[PDB]
């Protein structure tokens, strides 16, 4: 209705369409260039993070469905 907020679904689809193209694609242009070289010495993001979003001790939810939670 009232309250749009982009980043609902840019957490989606992302949709960089005017988010950052005017002036930050020209350094979009070399990060994809440095991309090819850092992805073939590594990683670039450096995240520890075990599981996939959470552990799962009391989280007995036997769903298994792509059930529509909130993202």
């Amino acid at each position: 209705m009232v309250l749009r907020q982009l980043s609902r679904k840019a957490s989606v689809k992302v949709s960089k369409t005017w988010s950052g193209t005017k002036k930050r694609a020209q350094r979009i242009l070399i990060f994809l260039l440095e991309f090819l070289l850092d992805f073939c010495t590594g990683e670039d993001s450096v995240d520890g993070k075990k599981r996939q979003r959470h552990s799962g001790l009391t989280e007995q939810t036997y769903s298994a469905l792509p059930e529509p939670k909130a993202t």
